[PDB]
């Protein structure tokens, strides 16, 4: 039992990245130890300057990947600084008990918190701030992020046959809901507290005003693009804590697919786009064969386009023109 | 066939529970006779006291559940009695041909009708109100339920061994459209008939001012909240015949899940939230294996917290450290 | 390779039939040759005369379906005449690498070009135009349709059986965004160009105006009910390029349906109700077994009876008193 199982020390990384970690392992059972800090802070979430008044788990959006296995204990101890202005605490989809562990969560500013659980289920789960009368706010806000726990002899096909990735990336779709003003513009708050009623407002039309990946429209482009090269196969979470989204990679497919999340459950192949159901995170994985500059999107093409959930993977290699080939380039209709 | 087999006859129950039924039984196949009485009626909704011009399967939001099993015939009177002013019928998703029996069973105030088909199908699924030209008013007002045709043998998980439930709970989520006057409160209509043009231009809107379960907020609060103890499996069936819903217990899981309602496919396990389609009925087993008090909603959280759409469970029993410990309480952070 | 391999030659049909082809075949890969021609044009698109600055393959709503098996190359002409204002390309979900083709396909009027991809996986998969800048807007106009990708050797089941049908329909769903002026009509438009900033308005709206198949309300009713017989399998292939939707059979069930749409995965049985996720085609197989007038739609019965996401399905052949049977017809209820 826990009180005599090895302990580990995980130090956690911003999102995209997820911690080092081994996927098959012929390591037994560990109390695998974690601490995240709360962060209130204002964010600028779209290109012509708007504001968040943003609620956080360890500064970003989503918060950091945990990924532990099948049979470990999730330690967590959660920080709530004196600098921060609202009580906070930890709802684990993954955990069993005590709303996900929220009712022993409970910590003020100033305050900290250290619960345990047992990760006895395979997945990628949803972890996300529920504070009681408080919890579509402190959701929508930013805080929310996944826990993976992987089975013990890594992820398998449907015939039980290995699967693996060489790189994983962690994206978090936050819908978000900024007020406006009399002038139709969007409101900019002194503080958190200050934000709480307009935004309720706006929360009950169901419209997001933005749906943004990894906490602002553009996040994952430019420098800031996820990367790869042909012929290693990547591991994409996605976790949707609140809203229902639709996940496509343009040019590209999930080759296996637990839409639900859920590594027990055998995944579905060849998807052109899967679905993440509001509360919950997904995982897919997809081995690159051509390079060139991917979308990673919400195939509501508008939610994508125009409210800002899409992102860009740019993958090195070789074309292979029997996958794809242009035989005639665009050129005048012949008369 | 079915004019030389044996008859039987059963007792509905309100919701949340659902009537005495076998799960496997070494009965052969029956005509289980049912009857329901279409109840119009103007009920309170919310805390401060919205009400909505309903319309009912005998008195209730949603109707009672009826449970046969795979190659039963089920033989169902409706009536429709002469203190109610519209038409009314009954489709049943689970049945075959007429329009689901809508075609059949067409009953103006003062009639009644009985309609029998086979159930040749296993699952959880959705009946509802269909009279010609006002299906979604039907539908949006409460004429709602679920059929569940267990298999002969019961349910089976993806491997074909047994699976069972203790107890079986029954949940209607409804999206509702109550319209507003210039004052911007929710407009009281002294008939059923006086609600329909304002009540359609809420609904195109596609946006609910409620979302309920089993006919108000909070129904499945407090004094009427759900119960269980640790070591019972709760067989939870979610029905939605409008709008996609996302069901998710708060510290449990879908131990084994049908999302899409339909036994004789393998279920799902270890879900975190799973997804009842618009027009079906889900159904979700779970061991309790801690004590306390669970929240069961829809995990669009501005659907269950501001719109209604939330319920709570109270398990009794032992709490168990090793599935869920506080290591340190709420404490001051360390200097 | 794709250089030695025999060509042949489709001739495309219109929605909602789909082009003669086989099924399970003996025939070795091909290079199978297509060509569409964009066509702008306004449409009514309901029965009040609501028009839609439409833009389409090949003039209609969807684009034709595109049949292939496992391993052919598909190798499209796609032609913009000069007769169009617009640029134009396309996006193959079912293709590998440079944005599903668009990057390869992007005509200005007067313009065409030639892409040849593997068909390397089964399913039905959308197509869409993907134009840079202006991708939502093509999508939701009327640019998408299905590439459906049968294995070599047909359908199959979960246990591997053979699956067939004996007439195939192709059903797409398009949610419309049609501004309003001050007078709360719908606006008509001279021109595309004219409809786009008003258009981009409405649809951030995330409400649709219409929701309709195959380009208008009641496009598959009356004369253009789609038709059947007793005895007789049916796919109905469903693409939604840019939203969710549930269809759902009344009086029927998908007997065998993938709602993701890849053929290489299971599909589920019984259901009353599927999802298509926005940005995929999936595929349901029923035979009926009553004859009559059933409704297949999308089971947000808002969308369908209100916004025009319904269509008929005309069946003939002998009624079954076993399935169902009107016990007692309407009649006054017994004092
Ligand atoms: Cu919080
Ligand atoms: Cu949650
Ligand atoms: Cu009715
Ligand atoms: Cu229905
Ligand atoms: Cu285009
Ligand atoms: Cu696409
Ligand atoms: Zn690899
Ligand atoms: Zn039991
Ligand atoms: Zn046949």
């Amino acid at each position: 039992d826990a009180d005599k199982l090895p302990h580990t020390k995980v130090t956690l990384v911003a999102p995209p990245q997820v911690h080092p970690h081994e996927q098959a392992t012929k390591s037994g059972p560990k109390v695998v130890e974690f601490t995240m800090t709360i962060e209130e802070k204002k964010m600028v979430i779209d290109d012509k300057g708007t504001t968040l008044q943003a609620m956080t788990f360890n500064g970003s959006m989503p918060g950091p990947t945990l990924v532990v296995h099948e049979g470990d204990y999730v330690q967590l101890t959660l920080v709530n600084p004196a600098t921060n202005a609202m009580p906070h605490n930890v709802d684990f989809h993954g955990a069993t008990g005590a709303l996900g562990g929220a009712k022993l969560t409970n910590v003020n500013p100033g305050e900290q918190a250290t619960l345990r659980f047992k990760a006895d289920r395979s997945g990628t789960f949803v972890y996300h701030c529920a504070p009681e009368g408080m919890v579509p706010w402190h959701v929508v806000s930013g805080m929310s992020g996944t826990l993976m726990v992987l089975p013990r002899d890594g992820l398998k096909d449907p015939q039980g046959k290995p699967l693996h990735y060489d790189r994983a990336y962690t994206i978090g779709e936050f819908d978000l809901y900024i007020p406006k003003g009399p002038d139709g513009k969007y409101k900019d708050y002194a503080t958190l507290a200050e934000s709480y009623g307009d935004t309720v407002q706006v929360m009950r039309t169901l419209t997001p005003s933005h749906i943004v990946f990894n906490g602002k429209v553009g996040a994952l482009t430019g420098a800031n693009a996820l990367t790869a090269k042909v012929g290693e196969t990547v591991l994409l979470i996605h976790s949707q804590a609140n809203r229902d989204t639709r996940p496509h990679l343009i040019g590209g497919h999930g080759d296996w697919v637990w839409e639900t999340g859920k590594f027990a459950n055998p995944p579905q192949r060849d998807l052109e786009t899967w679905f993440i159901r509001g509360g919950s995170a997904g995982a897919a994985l997809y081995t690159f064969k051509q390079p060139g500059v991917y979308a990673y999107l919400n195939h509501n093409l508008i939610e994508a386009f125009e409210l800002g959930a899409a992102g860009h993977i740019k993958v090195e290699g070789k074309w292979n023109d029997d996958l794809m080939k242009q035989i005639k380039a665009p050129a005048p209709i012949p008369r």
